[PDB]
């Protein structure tokens, strides 16, 4: 019953791959509603085009941002900014998919993927999916980032939606 979404990656305009998740809709489910609804589109904005702004080696990726396309700009599907809705499930290791905030209750649209264990998030960003198919996709994003976040070449979400 979790939904699957898919994305799919190019760099600088070319095809690298696809990466699926699923989201953890039965214990998150208005955190996994808001991702799984950007990602599909349906509300009129969402993720397809959007870029990769900040990838950091052995740390994470981070995206999401589809209105300014630098870590300053993204919205929610409920408003500008929604509530952190729990922190059942924890940083456990690579794959993890988590929400970027500003604070207690700034949720908005920019995630990241942990392609690192990073337990000193847990109980500050909410949990709320997992890479189930393209791992290796994601550790291929990774060396085009750098030790600052600036990526080498541009990483897009050329296309992306619902599997299941």
């Amino acid at each position: 019953v979790n939904p699957t979404v898919f994305f799919d990656i190019a760099v600088d305009g070319e095809p690298l791959g696809r990466v699926s998740f699923e989201l953890f809709a039965d214990k998150v489910p208005k955190t996994a509603e808001n991702f799984r609804a950007l990602s599909t589109g349906e509300k009129g904005f969402g993720y397809k085009g959007s870029c990769f702004h900040r990838i950091i080696p052995g740390f994470m990726c981070q995206g999401g941002d589809f209105t300014r396309h630098n870590g300053t700009g993204g919205k929610s599907i409920y408003g500008e900014k929604f509530e952190d809705e729990n922190f059942i499930l924890k940083h456990t290791g690579p794959g993890i998919l988590s929400m970027a905030n500003a604070g207690p209750n700034t949720n908005g649209s920019q995630f990241f993927i942990c392609t690192a264990k990073t337990e000193w998030l847990d109980g500050k960003h909410v949990v709320f999916g997992k890479v189930k198919e393209g791992m290796n996709i994601v550790e291929a994003m990774e060396r085009f980032g750098s030790r600052n976040g600036k990526t080498s070449k541009k990483i897009t979400i050329a296309d992306c939606g619902q599997l299941e």
